[PDB]
């Protein structure tokens, strides 16, 4: 629903093209029951419209070859113009056309490499037929006689609409050639097509940028106002100047880029008025985008500064942006990587209202850029992008970049025996040879290259509830209280309540209190945040307190999340418990956790869960009824729930039919899941250590679990079992006393 | 008796006007016996005054038509000058005017529109007659004989009185045609009808601005002075900037805006004359106000401040502000967001000396702000703006402002199927068709829009004296020392005391000491402050000793107030209590709560609760008589008052008449209110989990209740109702040892 307009379905009239075994590569698709639904008279041309205002013209009306209602696929058409199908192609008549008089022929690689001449009749009379050159700029056309080597370009515009070249003309000789830079900087601009990964993302950028100037009667009827501040923010890295460079091609609309180091680097008093001027340009014509880069190194905090001239640019802004009005029609965007050390005075109502967040991708957000950004290299066969995408966890659409560059040397590296540092030129034998194979990523995979910057990641858990081994009512209760409130919310106010957020584990360690809370974050489709013990305590360094609440402001955006905080013993054991030197364990972000805590609406989907080992040191304060109500116990597993675990840990280990694993649920009586899982990491090492010296088979056999038996140990007392089971009837009543 | 002057009542000769059967839409309202005050000769016009000095003039003596007595309703008049019933309005004469010469036809769209010719007797004939062209700068009529689609104004103001057009003239066709966007600007000004939830911060500024300047000789023959300084502080998006526009237009002063960031981004020098010049202005006429946008934004504090050109403005408005006399009837208005960042020297007597709070509205006040703010759209009838202000908790007027605008996006989404981004214009059989429904705000109030800015709230709270089960002695009590003294103070000062100010709860947890605190509160129609233990850890984070005081300081201004501790454990729970690490529980923020206690004056409405569950790691400090002499506790509930406990829980809940609740008092003994609350909570979701599956009977049974009597813990044991009672008896011994 939210996403329905990028959705391109819904239409039996048009299908996909297969293959066809026609051979007339040399003509245009031409239809006859199309033609009837056009008003097109006997003229000349047919406009229609593409995509970056970038269009073809050729012979209409002269296929009457090919086959029907089929578009006829073309080895030039797959290059410029059209790139793909499914797109809608509307075309509309536009009279009263401007035809040209005088157009020079402008050669760039086609006169000067070979003959001169006289220009004219040398290979041009046996074209100059029935069509007295019909271009145009902007339009790259094909025509030869020899080697096909042909590459003509136009540059000159004299009249502003369409026009067509009339004969009996004279040749202007007096031109300068067109070198290979310009024709080449502006043909590979990026676009909607080169940005993978984020989809959710750029619906919103539309729907309030190519909506308000295009359809701007649509917001007065309804009597509401578009926004004009929107503002980017993410981590450094994510591609936020590839969405303001794309959008700036797609749009009909004036763009102006302002830099944020450029404005920094003029002198006295020039720096105020090339902002002036910027706005004074927008307001001119109704259509008109600006952008703002790296707003933070242009308007940084006022109470952090010491040059006036700093803060004099940020009362310039702020004296410039909010004189806007309705009529202007100027959206102001900006994009910035440093969310905290903005200014909190233009994060206001008027100015920055609206924001967007890019976050991490994925798998699938990663496996996409790599397709898009491999597409002109030279791949082999034994190559899988998708492998890479699950190895690589920390890398953003600018890692992906470098990896690339790394794997491509690292191909080029073994092909330096057959050409020479001081050799003059290559030759053309060995230069279609060079091919990307798989081992070459694996390389590029193990040094400095894929060490960047890793945060703390919001996305979805692949942890499923076949990997978790018995409790079969925890898993029965989890779903009646997260799945419920958010699947079905109408079953929650006919009878009165308000669900309860809100569930803290509690038991002997090595019983799974992780899998669990992955599981049903899983299950539900929402996201999941991981905060640990001694990530709180290390992230306190430099004494500040907006390194939490944020934490809290993430969590809240990305509803639905599960908001959850493991090894809640390590913080309790900073002071030492109930009365550790003499206090108590309440301590700095004990406070900052209730306070945020207890500020959440009723009407949220943010659900927090809680897991800890040590029920006997715990703060009495978090246990009221309102944060943290539900109290669930995990035992330890009998012998019927040790049956799955061990089915469980060896799903991708080819277990042979020999191996009894009912035999070793009864040898096993005060071991956790933890470890089994040690005996099963420990036994299948030896099959490893007979398969490396048996080479001077590939298969887990029976006699490799009889030896790891009389090496575990037993990692849980006997004297622990009977303390656990006191706090697992009686722990409400530790509040008071 | 504070607001009397906004009413209006008590005038037995005007009514409420019903639906009239006339279809005579096309005359004026006259009526004879009003006639009979008025001085009115046989003139031409009649002068009379509406508001924002905006009139209009018809034709007088003519209707004699419909009914008398009565005002006819007219499809006209209700767009302009008049805009409701109930304003007085007033008549009087004003002879030697001067009537117009030669006054211009400026046409909009009808001539341009269509055919010209002669502009003069195309069709303009059949009006000239028996009136010519009674017309008036500020006036729009109407006039047509085609397909009604007329629209002139006039911007030519030749004399300052008002004018008739005379006869026999010529026609000035040299003039540039007026826009729309000049007439549209001018025309949707804000007032005192768009601002919503503040009543009584309005009455406060008139009784300020609208009568010192219009009535100077009241406070002169008194022999006191007007207020010269008014500031304004709150929340950012309270709708500060909204007063500032309201009241000048509403007036028939001088205006005056300065905006704070224009003046700081000036050159060297340049800022220092704009102020000068402003003040040398406003003192050339009598009624005159200023008004300063963001004063913390030009003149901070001198301390923090490494600039000397911005002290200089400081320096410089301190010289200019206290020169004012009391002759120049000149009105100094400011408004800012951070009341603590300014500077000391300006709050002073004699600079700024009133100030003016705006809060957060309630229910009610936003109730308003959504009425008015959503006049204009096109809303169904499933939609209800009542049930969405009771979701909303920390939304001020700026997001509801941004909240319509969401919801009509997500309106307008689904209509994305039958209009093309591509396409030309949108067709007006669909322009038409679009309202929002009810689901729309739903969808709406679960995104990152309504994660706002919350603080400390003031208002009444909801708990009413119903929802509080048994406990018929403390309601009683409570009533003795909070309603008394407020209601009859005449009751005290004949015996002679003074009222004790100061309540101490204490009991086992779970009893229900909040909701206590919140009926009385609300029976008083009180202000009630909810400050909890963990937020005053966490707000002392930087060492800043200025975040206790104003809440005190706020307290106080809204007189009656409950002031009310929630958690005072966790306070004492930082050092350990009596002997903690080896010293005491008296930290730094006992200390000041101390110290403001006792500085609070004995006249004063300001009552203070207090509730704690820790009668044993209490300070004897705050014991003292004279801070927290009443000491109340509240045992566990009994047989007979657990009977109102769950009838209170369960009024929301359709609870069948077989369940017995005299049976489920007896079976509970240690069980307090929050046990019966988790049992009921617990019971309730069996129904659910039943009507849930059986859809591969919306009612709870009595099987409900039995099941989830054998999973009830116990949350109060034996050793902890023999350690209450000795404190229950023996609490204010512990002073001295
Ligand atoms: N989604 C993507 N698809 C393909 N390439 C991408 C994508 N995102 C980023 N890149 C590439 O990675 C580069 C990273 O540049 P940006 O992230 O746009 O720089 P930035 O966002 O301004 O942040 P800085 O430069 O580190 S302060 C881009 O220029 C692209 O070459
Ligand atoms: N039922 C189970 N089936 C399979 N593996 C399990 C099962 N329960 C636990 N494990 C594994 O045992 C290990 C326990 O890791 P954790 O989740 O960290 O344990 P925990 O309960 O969170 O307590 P600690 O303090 O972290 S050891 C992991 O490797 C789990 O995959
Ligand atoms: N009572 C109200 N009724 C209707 N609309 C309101 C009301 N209060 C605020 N608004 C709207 O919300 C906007 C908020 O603007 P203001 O609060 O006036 O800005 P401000 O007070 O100067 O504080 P800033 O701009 O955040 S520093 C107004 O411009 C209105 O559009
Ligand atoms: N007489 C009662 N009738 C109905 N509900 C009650 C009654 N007494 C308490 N409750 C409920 O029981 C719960 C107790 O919450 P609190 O007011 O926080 O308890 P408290 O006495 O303040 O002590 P703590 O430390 O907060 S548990 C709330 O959900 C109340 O609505
Ligand atoms: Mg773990
Ligand atoms: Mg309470």
């Amino acid at each position: 629903l939210s996403t329905a307009i990028l959705k391109q379905k819904n239409r039996p009239n048009r299908l996909i093209v297969d293959e066809a075994i026609n051979e007339d590569n040399s003509v245009v698709s031409l239809s006859q029951p199309k033609m009837d639904e056009l008003q097109l008279f006997r003229g000349d041309t047919v406009l229609l419209k593409g995509k970056k205002r970038r269009e073809a013209v050729c012979i209409v009306l002269s296929d009457d070859t090919c086959s029907d209602e089929k578009i006829r696929m073309n080895r030039v058409v797959r290059n410029n113009l059209r790139v793909r199908l499914g797109d809608v192609i509307s075309i509309q008549p536009c009279p009263d056309v401007k035809y040209g008089k005088r157009i020079h022929v402008l050669p760039i690689d086609d006169t000067v490499e070979g003959i001169t001449g006289n220009l004219f009749e040398v290979y041009l009379k046996p074209y100059f037929l029935e069509a007295y050159r019909p271009i145009r700029k902007g339009d790259i056309f094909l025509v030869r006689g020899g080697m096909r080597a042909v590459e003509f370009k136009v540059v000159e515009t004299d009249p502003s609409p369409y026009c067509i070249v009339a004969p009996d003309t004279v040749i202007h000789c007096e031109g300068e050639p067109i070198k290979r830079e310009d024709e080449e900087e502006s043909l590979n601009e990026v676009g909607y097509d080169d940005i993978g990964g984020c989809r959710k993302q750029l619906a919103q950028i539309k729907e309030m940028v190519e909506l308000p100037l295009r359809h701007p009667a649509l917001f007065k009827e309804i009597g509401v106002k578009p926004p004009r501040g929107i503002l980017l923010y993410g981590p450094p890295g994510t591609g936020k100047t590839l969405i303001a460079r794309a959008v700036a091609n797609e749009t009909g609309a004036f763009f102006f880029l302002i830099n944020g180091p450029e404005i920094m680097s003029k002198l006295a008093g020039e720096s105020e008025s090339n902002l002036r001027k910027a706005f004074e340009e927008a307001e001119k014509n109704a259509p008109a985008i600006i952008f703002i880069d790296e707003l933070d190194a242009i308007a940084p905090k006022r109470e952090k500064t010491h040059g006036e001239v700093e803060r004099r640019i940020v009362s310039q802004l702020l004296t410039l942006m909010d004189g806007l009005k309705q009529r202007a029609h100027v959206i102001v965007m900006a994009a910035t990587n440093r969310p905290n050390s903005i200014d909190p005075a233009l994060r206001r109502f008027g100015r920055f209202d609206r924001e967007v967040d890019i976050g991490i991708p994925d798998a699938t957000g990663r496996l996409e850029i790599l397709q898009i950004h491999t597409k002109n290299m030279k791949l082999a066969d034994d190559v899988d992008l998708e492998q890479v995408a699950n190895e690589t966890h920390g890398h953003v659409g600018a890692d992906l970049a470098a990896l690339c560059s790394e794997a491509a040397l690292q191909a080029i590296r073994k092909k330096m025996d057959l050409i020479d540092l001081e050799d003059e030129t290559i030759d053309a034998e060995v230069m279609n040879s060079l091919a990307v194979t798989m081992d070459d990523f694996r390389w590029a995979l193990s040094q400095s290259n894929p060490s960047a910057l890793r945060e703390t990641v919001v996305e979805v858990p692949q942890v499923t509830w076949e990997d978790i081994g018995g409790l079969e009512d925890v898993k029965r209760e989890l779903q009646e209280l997260v799945q419920y409130p958010v699947e079905h919310p109408d079953k929650f106010l006919k009878f009165g309540m308000t669900p309860s957020k809100g569930v803290l584990f509690y038991g002997p360690p090595g019983c799974g209190k992780t899998l669990l809370a992955k599981a049903i974050a899983n299950e539900c489709q929402a996201n999941f945040i991981s905060i640990k013990g001694p990530e709180l305590l290390t992230m306190w360094f430099g004494e500040s307190e907006a390194n939490v609440r944020e934490i809290f402001d993430k969590a809240r955006q990305a509803a639905p999340c599960v908001l959850f905080f493991d090894e809640l013993d390590s913080i309790a054991k900073a002071r030492g418990g109930n009365i550790g030197d003499g206090g108590g364990a309440a301590d700095r972000v004990i406070n900052q956790i209730l306070t945020e805590m207890d500020g959440m609406s009723t009407k949220k989907n943010v659900f927090i869960i809680g897991a800890t080992n040590r029920p006997d040191i715990i703060d009495p304060a978090i246990l009221r009824p309102g944060r943290l109500d539900q109290l669930i116990y995990i035992p330890l597993p009998d012998e019927k729930s040790r049956v799955a675990i061990l089915k469980a840990n060896l799903r991708k280990s080819p277990v042979a039919k020999d191996v009894d694993l009912e035999f070793l649920a009864k040898m096993t009586n005060g071991f956790s899941g933890a470890d089994l899982t040690e005996i099963c990491q420990r036994a299948c090492k030896l099959a490893i250590r007979e398969s490396i010296e048996s080479e001077i088979v590939p298969e887990i056999r029976r006699d490799h679990f009889e030896e790891a038996m009389r090496f575990a140990r037993r990692s849980v007392s006997d004297n622990d079992i009977r303390k656990y089971e006191m706090f697992a009837q009686t722990l409400q009543q530790s509040r008071g006393f």
